[PDB]
């Protein structure tokens, strides 16, 4: 498809894996999307959502890695 939403939908396969492999490098792909939400905030300024786009971006980025690593923690 080619959309940010895909990254969040694919995250399920990362945790569902429950193993140690390419899943580690797969996360890198998600981190790339994080810049998509930032660019929108940077290009802007006088936007109420711009504040949420960044806050939510820096969060989901650290969160996605938390659950993604869970596989190893298992």
């Amino acid at each position: 498809m080619g959309t940010i939403d895909d990254a969040f939908r694919a995250i399920e396969r990362a945790i569902q894996a429950e193993n140690e492999g390419r899943y580690r490098e797969a996360l890198k792909h998600f981190l790339d999307g994080g810049e998509m939400i930032v660019t929108a905030a940077e290009k802007e300024a006088s936007q109420k959502v711009r504040n949420l786009l960044l806050h939510k971006g820096k969060e989901v980025l650290e969160w996605a890695e938390h659950l993604a690593e869970w596989i190893l923690e298992h």
